């Protein structure tokens, strides 16, 4: 009933963390495989996490646990584990990894560091709590230690619970409504969208994530005109209804014109250049906010941990961002993608088995 | 009504941010004057400041807001404004320094490092949403970076709102119920303990902040003996309760002895080497967590942002500290002091006047 006594299932066909309605907090822990990290330890590995996860996500202490007063009060913690590309070579199982499942090809925009990019191995902790994530993480590490080493941790927020309502559009931080257009759990399009069908047999019933680290250019983003910022991305700031509607859920008319016969939504605009027509085609957005440090002179470091679910990396992501990186693109002049990763998504366990098992088992 | 739409009063005799229970989340931003920062400039600024706070406190967005949405759902937003030991010489006011305001004296525990010490100038943020607080920093910023670099940023959280209950002790990065003696808002003892009455005038309706970062060495606290951490402290980890009683809030009994005639509330126990016997000398705790940061081999570094304020550095800081700095403290072997400031914090205001007008206009 409470905020904090909440759980989400860890168990079912699907990993919890990307259906689950996105929680207040976040956590995306980038690990690289030691070099002794072959197939049997990797499955030894999942055991533990598997059953770590299983544990702490309702509200029970880990085996081990070093601090299991902070066990209670999982406030939906959920567990996503991903497979990164070279994880299937220190496998041996190099057959297995999807044909799409590598670096995503360069793009113009990128500035990418290796401080955010890559990575063998994902566990993406969210939570509605920052106390039970941070303990959460703790104890993944204290099982994770001796067979990998840490690459890169991505914390993120959202709202914290009960500021808005739930299922409300909530803003990123450059004050937009962000998550107005995407695929709704539960959906024959979400599950055709996300859930992995086709491909290597071990990954049906998973998904792909693209986690892409974006910086966002505030002091030039601050500079901007309002009427351009509107212009910019093709819906209004206060309301998020597109420019041919009034409210925030009306419907983008991509052929609307102007009395002067100019598209009414730009050629150009932010939501009609990331537009896909085919619903069961679209990615899942589940992005989450960052803010870190401030330079001597004032100077924010803040953006969008953008994290992309789709069953299918070159149909699905590459696409829209190949679109995305236009010339044109207004956007662009002030974001900046400083890391991008990729992982393969299991799907879920039962009792008596673990994530990764029809993989690695 | 709402977890967002909730506000705190900016304007009264005190700034808020003190009595007011602590929020989800707080920044602390340090900040050291300019070359050119004199009097006038800190008046300038403090009225920047003041109307800054004054506006999203309440969910209206600043003057020159550059993320005006962000200005809603201000969730008990606070700030709390800090003058440094720094501040009165660069204003021409040291007549007006409180003689006890200065860098705490050396204590042996201490491994003080320079990036998280000192600072002229404190703005500390709580609110209960890490987007509305985000939001606050950047306005912060945008009208002090003329006046002011940024030394530090001490980011910190608390539970989520809704986690548990209103009042309900919280729990540290340590698994410790952490807050249980401490003087309450609206009490005579909480009065005469926080807010100043002698010293210089201006002062007077204000407080004083001593916030030191201190690190938790959790390597270590893991592989301590449960039964040795509440030697340690003098109280139980799941209850909280003094080894002398057996519910949380029971007085611990600094006078009982056990069967072999030895203390049960060991000698340099915790809350037996802190306890103050008079209520009215006590400290206001009132600390955020922090979680920064893995290395590759996944060692953690988190710990406590200690906030203590106090009527009198000298009388209620000083010689709790200097008892703890004992060479049997054990809590000194999974502690490390690395970061120290100290802060006068001015009484509040009302509409008309500015934080600091006190002392500046
Ligand atoms: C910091 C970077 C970005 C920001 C601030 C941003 C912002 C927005 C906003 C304000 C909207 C309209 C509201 C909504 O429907 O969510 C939107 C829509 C969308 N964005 Fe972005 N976006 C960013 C990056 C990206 C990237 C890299 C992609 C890559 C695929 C992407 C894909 C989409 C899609 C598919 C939509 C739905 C458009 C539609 O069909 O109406 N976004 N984004
Ligand atoms: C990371 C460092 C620290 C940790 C983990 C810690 C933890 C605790 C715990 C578990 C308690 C008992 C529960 C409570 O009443 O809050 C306590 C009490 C207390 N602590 Fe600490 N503490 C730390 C540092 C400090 C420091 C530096 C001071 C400096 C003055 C201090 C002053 C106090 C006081 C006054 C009490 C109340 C004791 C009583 O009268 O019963 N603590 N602390």
């Amino acid at each position: 009933q409470t905020t904090g006594t909440a759980t989400e299932p860890f168990h079912g066909p699907h990993q919890a963390g990307i259906a689950t309605p996105p929680q207040a907090h976040a956590v995306f822990l980038g690990l690289d495989l030691r070099k002794g990290t072959g197939r049997k330890e990797l499955g030894r590995l999942m055991r533990l996490l598997t059953d770590d996860a299983r544990r702490l996500t309702q509200g029970r202490p880990a085996l081990a646990d070093p601090e299991p007063d902070l066990a209670p009060l999982p406030s939906r913690l959920t567990f996503t584990f991903g497979f990164g590309p070279g994880l299937f070579k220190a496998a041996g199982l190099e057959k297995q990894r999807p044909e799409g499942l590598r670096p995503l090809p360069p793009f113009k925009v990128d500035r990418l560091e290796d401080r955010w990019s890559g990575g063998d191995l994902l566990v993406q902790i969210c939570c509605d709590d920052p106390i039970t994530l941070a303990h959460a993480l703790r104890m993944t590490v204290k099982d994770a230690r001796a067979f990998t080493r840490v690459r890169w941790v991505q914390r993120g927020f959202r709202r914290s619970p009960g500021v808005q309502s739930s299922g409300a559009t909530q803003r990123n931080l450059m004050g937009q409504l962000d998550g107005t257009v995407n695929p709704v759990p539960g959906t024959a399009d979400f599950d055709q969208a996300v859930w992995v069908q086709d491909g290597p047999e071990w990954l049906r019933g998973g998904t792909t994530l693209v986690l892409r680290r974006i910086r966002m250019e505030l002091e030039k983003w601050d500079e901007a005109d309002p009427a351009g910022k509107e212009f910019a991305v093709g819906r209004r700031l206060t309301s998020g209804a597109p420019l041919t509607g009034r409210h925030e859920h009306d419907e983008p008319d991509f052929d609307a014109v102007d009395s002067a016969g100019f598209p009414v939504i730009a050629e150009n605009a932010h939501i009609r250049l990331a537009h896909v027509d085919s619903p069961r085609l679209r990615m899942l957005r589940r992005p989450y906010n960052y803010d870190e440090g401030l330079t001597a002179d004032g100077r924010s470091d803040a953006g969008l941990l953008f994290a992309a679910y789709q069953a299918d990396i070159d149909r699905q992501f590459i696409p829209v961002q190949r679109r995305l990186d236009e010339g044109g693109d207004l956007l662009n002049l002030w974001t900046t993608p400083i890391g991008s990763a990729v992982f393969a998504i299991p799907p879920g366990c039962d009792e008596n088995g673990w994530i990764g098992q029809g993989l690695l088992g």
